[PDB]
């Protein structure tokens, strides 16, 4: 099976090329300005300016800048939103060397549910390895409406995002590391196969 | 279970009310300009400025405008590319009342196939009947690789869509149907849940 069916492979030219080549990345909350979290109908939701469901489809030239909490990888690997969505091409066996999970800002729930596509993560610098980009998996579903420091509320945004406890770890310093993962990080991201906006 | 899960019931503001108080439509194509039938590694493919594949997303309010032919409905619920993608909400058992296919232009076969989700289809006034929006739903992908007159070539941009029988010939006057299909017409669809461009 060939996969990118059409066109260059993305994933190695940032993972082997390190993204050169590539127009400068604008962010994803650019796409949909009147993607907002509202209330209608008793509850809130990611809506437009007509109260329709909205979600956001961040890709190599949209990059999602997200606040995401560690979660761990295994159990939804079991169960949770994801785990009985049928296997799509090159998914693996087990546990995914990278995962995470994505909220209603990015999906829908009926339709467009997003389980087990690839998406693209940058772990920034540290003292312990050069900026680096990863092929992830989305693996389950989180609901992220957390504040910048971690609280969450019922009435906060649904936008932060999960990643794996081990990736988690490798966005610190050797000596800054963060053992019962009471920290949220700030994560770069897209999706790799979706490519739907100029 | 709730659908749409957040937000107003878009089709029936489209079947009961015509439309009304939304926004003017704009063209799917104005949300990638340089979404492009492009040539690269020895295929034609809906390719981006940078050689990386593409599709559309046609929302409310982003229409697009297919040139379609039919199908018929009943054998791709038995075979071709969706038939066996697990059930998603409210999808009929047996045929649906409407159904279409789509080319690549509008889907990526590996991750993104929009199988089993819903469009909203327009049917123009004819002599028979005035001018209706109905919920469809894509049952099978197709080449769609034609002409403005149905024209097939390998070379052809893979835009057009397929329309069942039955809507096919709600197209034409009483007097004008096409018993042999020949006649391709011109469509105005969009996807009812998937709106993710401002």
């Amino acid at each position: 099976q060939k996969n990118p069916e059409f066109g260059m492979n993305l994933a190695n030219q940032y993972i082997i090329r390190k993204g050169a080549g590539l127009p400068p990345a604008k962010d994803v909350k650019e796409t949909y300005p009147e993607c907002k979290w509202r209330h209608y109908a008793g509850s809130f939701g990611w809506l437009d300016d007509y109260n329709v469901q909205c979600y956001l489809s961040p890709s190599y030239k949209f990059h999602a800048h997200s606040i995401a909490k560690a979660f761990k990888a295994e159990p939804s690997t079991k169960a949770g939103a994801c785990f009985d969505t049928a296997n799509t091409d090159q998914f693996p066996e087990g546990v995914p060397k990278y995962s995470i999970g994505v909220p209603y800002l990015y999906m829908n729930n009926l339709y467009d549910r997003r389980c087990k596509v690839r998406a693209m993560v940058k772990i920034p610098k540290t003292d312990e390895h050069e900026e680096k980009w990863v092929q992830a998996w989305v693996i389950d579903h989180n609901l992220g409406n957390w504040d910048k420091d971690g609280k969450e509320n019922d009435a906060y945004p649904k936008d932060g995002v999960l990643i794996d406890t081990n990736m988690y770890e490798q966005f610190f310093d050797k000596n800054k590391k963060v053992p019962d993962y009471s920290k949220t990080v700030p994560v770069e991201w897209f999706f790799l196969d979706i490519n739907t906006v100029g």
